[PDB]
């Protein structure tokens, strides 16, 4: 069924708490010292990870090319460690996917692991009020605290959650070319 | 690492969510028609399982020879389908035990897995003031909601969580002979 051990690697090298004026957010972290967090968040120019206070060097809320939330944010931070690059685990184009799991990493609960079955790719979502696009569905309850939880089948580390009902999940896409270095262009 | 699929497996087939004046509680199913519950759940003759009203047949608080309680209760249900036969999972004796899974089965968490990692036998507990003896221990921390959530490891049912503080989780133990049908004796 599920790959518990693959979440499980995933989330023992490459997440951490973070924490906003927003509560806290599972944080997956990417390569170097980039991380992703649900734009919710609203994160502002420091931020608690594993309860040390640490500069934002950078964030980036990402919105698609019809100015549409995506309800990511990538953040660069001042820290010591890099995180292991996981960027080859991340899928190439929209897909669904089956059999997923959601982990999550808070104060409240530091390693829990919830398989979620089909994962659909749902699209257009409102999301308490702010249209978003690039969506993944689970039909599994949800319940508060799990933000930011890292969505995984084998092998690939497909999204982190964004939102539900209290019969759906969401998490919001992540594809590889979000995290390609790249091009000279005045972002702020 | 953790017996994952292991977890899964007695998740699905063997446990229910129950419900009593004293609120929710992973139940584990063992055979036939018994089950397992902490004491502190007070059951009476009537209980919910799976939201469903059922006749509680029978009720065993156990206690051991010092007259110390133990936290488990098993309990007889008057309800259709039979519980896969378990018992063979169950150990022969008390032990130690590697890299366990806690896992929930509530309305609130339908399905959840937590690593809890090395489970040792603690012996004497006192659990809000009543003393209590078979305990085993895990560091992890613990949070509400969590109590009857079921401890496995691979091949292993080993027992059912019963308490905790902010940095301990606590288990009654289950044994073999707890479940073996036997003698002709006045219990109540």
């Amino acid at each position: 069924g599920p790959g518990f051990d693959f979440a499980q690697a995933i989330m023992k090298k490459n997440t951490v708490v973070a924490r906003t004026e927003k509560g806290e957010f599972t944080m997956l972290g990417v390569h170097d010292r980039v991380a992703v967090i649900p734009t919710h968040a609203s994160v502002g120019e420091t931020i608690y990870i594993n309860d040390v206070e640490t500069k934002v060097l950078d964030a980036c809320a990402l919105r698609d090319l019809t100015d549409t939330n995506l309800e990511i944010t990538i953040v660069k931070l001042d820290r010591n460690q890099k995180f292991r690059d996981i960027r080859h685990f991340l899928p190439r184009y929209e897909d669904d996917y089956n059999d997923a799991v959601l982990s999550v990493h808070t104060s409240k609960f530091p390693n829990m692991y919830i398989p979620v079955g089909q994962v659909t790719n749902y699209g257009f979502l409102n999301l308490g009020g702010t249209p978003t696009h690039r969506i993944l569905m689970y039909n599994f309850p949800t319940r508060a605290g799990q933000c930011g939880g890292v969505v995984t089948t084998t092998g690939k580390v497909i999204g982190i959650h964004v939102g539900g009902n209290g019969a759906q999940g969401f998490a919001a896409m992540l594809l590889h070319s979000y995290f390609t270095d790249t091009q000279k262009h005045h972002h702020h």
